[PDB]
């Protein structure tokens, strides 16, 4: 019933020293890289010579000038705002000067998921 090493996962790995072989009723940790953010179970087992189904490590979203030069926005907080976002951070935008809000964009605020940031429109005053 033992096991080979757990399976590699894309932008994450083991917290503990890597075995060759693993005995049944193991287990291991994993962790994602900073900027990513684990979804599953964090910890897995090895039993009947197979490992439970490892995580996965959603990815940052890279804020686009170009999208918010498209729709009319910049953010809130220019000096201090990161390129790259965490999966579950939102991040805060402003219309530029002279224009508003549109009324179908979202809100001001939006959040980060697995990559995909979305943005709010403004239109000129």
């Amino acid at each position: 019933g033992k096991c080979g090493p757990p399976p590699p996962i894309d932008n994450g790995d083991i917290t503990s020293f890597p075995l060759s072989v693993y005995a049944p009723a193991s287990s291991v940790e994993y962790q994602c890289q900073n900027l990513y953010q684990l979804e599953g179970n964090k910890r897995i087992t090895c039993r009947n010579g197979q490992w439970s189904e490892p995580p996965k490590c959603l990815h940052p979203c890279v804020i686009s000038r170009e999208i918010m030069e498209n729709y009319n926005i910049a953010l809130r907080w220019r000096a201090k705002q990161k390129l790259y976002s965490r999966t579950g951070e939102s991040v805060e935008f402003v219309c530029k000067r002279g224009y508003r809000l549109s009324s179908r964009s979202h809100t001001l605020r939006t959040t980060c998921w697995d990559g995909k940031l979305e943005y709010p429109t403004c239109a000129k005053r």
